[PDB]
């Protein structure tokens, strides 16, 4: 049957299911109160599928000049052309090689560069904005949204959306790199799937992926999404609550001590977005500071709401075309204030 919602991570992720719902704030905003993440699942449905396939982004914008980063070592390919990222983003007999002739995961980045995604493509972000959930708190004129109502006491976010590109790790040793490592944004955020590749060529890597998300602590529910009703999966987060944050910089710090590195006392390990969270330091974070986190697989569709303040890294399991708008609810507020 069709219902309202569903729960995930033994009951302490709420699932909305009905991403345009008039009524899913009297669901969503107990959960949000606490300072808990949220998913929508859906969102794909809402949307023109024509406007988010890789090809049409390399037929349109192919010739302009950006960087990739190589998520296995960080380092920068520079002043290359769109068409060498998007060509290879599911074809891997067509993706750029590092010198040992292995085909490289990557990342496109700043792309759109700062704020020009309304510019750049203006059919898009009209199709992205009209079906983002939750639309009071999401839109940038909506009735739960502060951005354009506080003063200058408060960090405002940019003009978004902001998108987020890149292949899936692949390797066994490719399980503890992040796609994006450890941070945190003074802004809510809502983060939408609105592509998964998975690829041919390298194709038949389906049992490498299932052991990423068992030992990614994903919850025995989130495996029956795969099994059962098929959905594509496309990225695993572990998101953290905004009051653990102090916490988890005690452990990165003594880590970091541990390697060798040579850091003041009071340097910001999450600001320094270097280190990916990996099962042993999960592992140790529950067991030395009393810390748990939410481990979150995004499938195509669904929409990840990012409380303010709270530290998340992303993993991809295949190839990955993310879109996400910061918004200001009334209940993280706290987070952007500049006093005290
Ligand atoms: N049975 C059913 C099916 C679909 C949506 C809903 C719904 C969602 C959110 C809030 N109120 C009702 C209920
Ligand atoms: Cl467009
Ligand atoms: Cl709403
Ligand atoms: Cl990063
Ligand atoms: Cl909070
Ligand atoms: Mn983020």
């Amino acid at each position: 049957s069709m219902t309202s919602h569903s729960w995930l991570c033994d009951g302490r992720l709420l699932c909305l299911h009905d991403p345009s719902n008039k009524n899913n704030w009297k669901i969503f905003r107990e959960c949000w109160k606490q300072g808990q993440p949220v998913l929508v699942s859906g969102v794909h449905k809402k949307l023109k599928s024509e406007l988010w396939k890789p090809e049409a982004f390399s037929q349109e914008f192919g010739d302009q000049d950006v960087d990739l980063v190589n998520c296995r070592n960080c380092a920068i390919i520079s002043d290359v052309k769109v068409r060498d990222f998007w060509d290879g983003f599911e074809i891997i007999c067509k993706r750029l090689r590092s010198e040992d002739g292995q085909p490289m995961v990557l990342k496109l980045k700043d792309w759109p560069p700062g704020e020009d995604f309304r510019d750049m493509m203006p059919t898009r972000f009209e199709d992205l904005m009209e079906n983002l959930p939750l639309p009071e708190y999401t839109k940038r004129d909506g009735r739960l949204n502060l951005a354009s109502r506080l003063p200058s006491y408060f960090v405002r976010p940019d003009l978004g959306p902001k998108m987020y590109n890149a292949y899936g790790l692949i390797t066994a040793e490719d399980r503890r790199v992040g796609t994006t490592n450890l941070h945190l944004d003074v802004s809510d955020a809502v983060n939408v799937m609105v592509y998964v590749g998975i690829p041919i060529g390298e194709g038949a890597h389906d049992e490498e992926v299932l052991k990423t998300i068992d030992e990614g602590d994903a919850d025995e529910v989130t495996k029956e999404r795969i099994h059962d009703h098929k959905e594509k999966p496309g990225a695993l987060w572990h998101i953290y609550a905004a009051k653990d944050a102090e916490k988890i910089r005690e452990l990165l710090r003594k880590v970091g001590e541990e390697q060798g590195q040579e850091n003041p006392p009071d340097h910001d390990p999450i600001h320094d977005q270097s280190w990916y969270l990996d099962q042993t330091l999960r592992k140790r974070l529950y067991e030395e500071y009393g810390v748990q986190g939410w481990a979150i697989v995004q499938f195509l569709g669904d929409a990840v709401f990012i409380p303010a303040g709270a530290p998340h890294q992303v993993h991809n399991l295949y190839s990955c075309i993310k879109v996400a708008e910061d918004f200001v609810s009334p209940e993280h507020v706290k987070h952007c204030f500049r006093l005290t």
